[PDB]
C-alpha cells in the first residue's frame, strides 16, 4: 500500500495488489477496467458499467498523459486510484458539459492484462 506522486503531480494509491512482477512498458497493449470520477463525486465514465474492458497501447499518447505515466507503475491484477491533475488529463479545455476546464480526474483502475 504505497502512495506515490509521480510525473505531472499524478498520484497513485495502491488499493489491492497485483502480481508485483508484471508491469506494462512503453508500447505494451494493456487491458484495463476503470471508473472515472470528478472531484465532486460525479461519475463520468466507467468501463465496468459497460460490461467490457478498455484496451489501449500505453506510453504512445493514445490516452491521457496521466495514464501513460500511471498505468506502467501497476502490476497485472493490481487495482489503484490515479488522481490526475488537469494538464495530465483533459487539459485546460476539458469537454464542456462533461469535464470542466483543467479538472482533476480520479480514476479507479484495474490492470487486467499486459501484452
Amino acid at each position: 500500500a504505497m502512495s506515490e506522486t509521480i510525473e505531472g503531480g499524478v498520484k497513485i494509491d495502491r488499493l489491492s495488489p497485483g502480481d508485483g512482477k508484471t508491469f506494462p512498458k512503453q508500447g505494451d497493449l494493456v487491458t484495463i477496467h476503470y471508473t472515472g470520477t470528478l472531484e465532486n463525486g460525479q461519475k463520468f465514465d466507467s468501463s465496468v458499467d459497460r460490461g467490457s474492458p478498455f484496451q489501449c497501447n500505453i506510453g504512445v499518447g493514445q490516452v491521457i498523459k496521466g495514464w501513460d505515466a500511471g498505468i506502467p507503475k501497476l502490476s497485472v491484477g493490481e487495482k489503484a486510484r490515479l488522481t490526475i491533475p488537469g494538464p495530465y488529463a483533459y487539459g485546460p479545455r476539458g469537454f464542456p458539459g462533461l469535464i470542466p476546464p483543467n479538472a482533476t480526474l480520479i480514476f479507479d483502475v484495474e490492470l487486467l492484462k499486459v501484452n
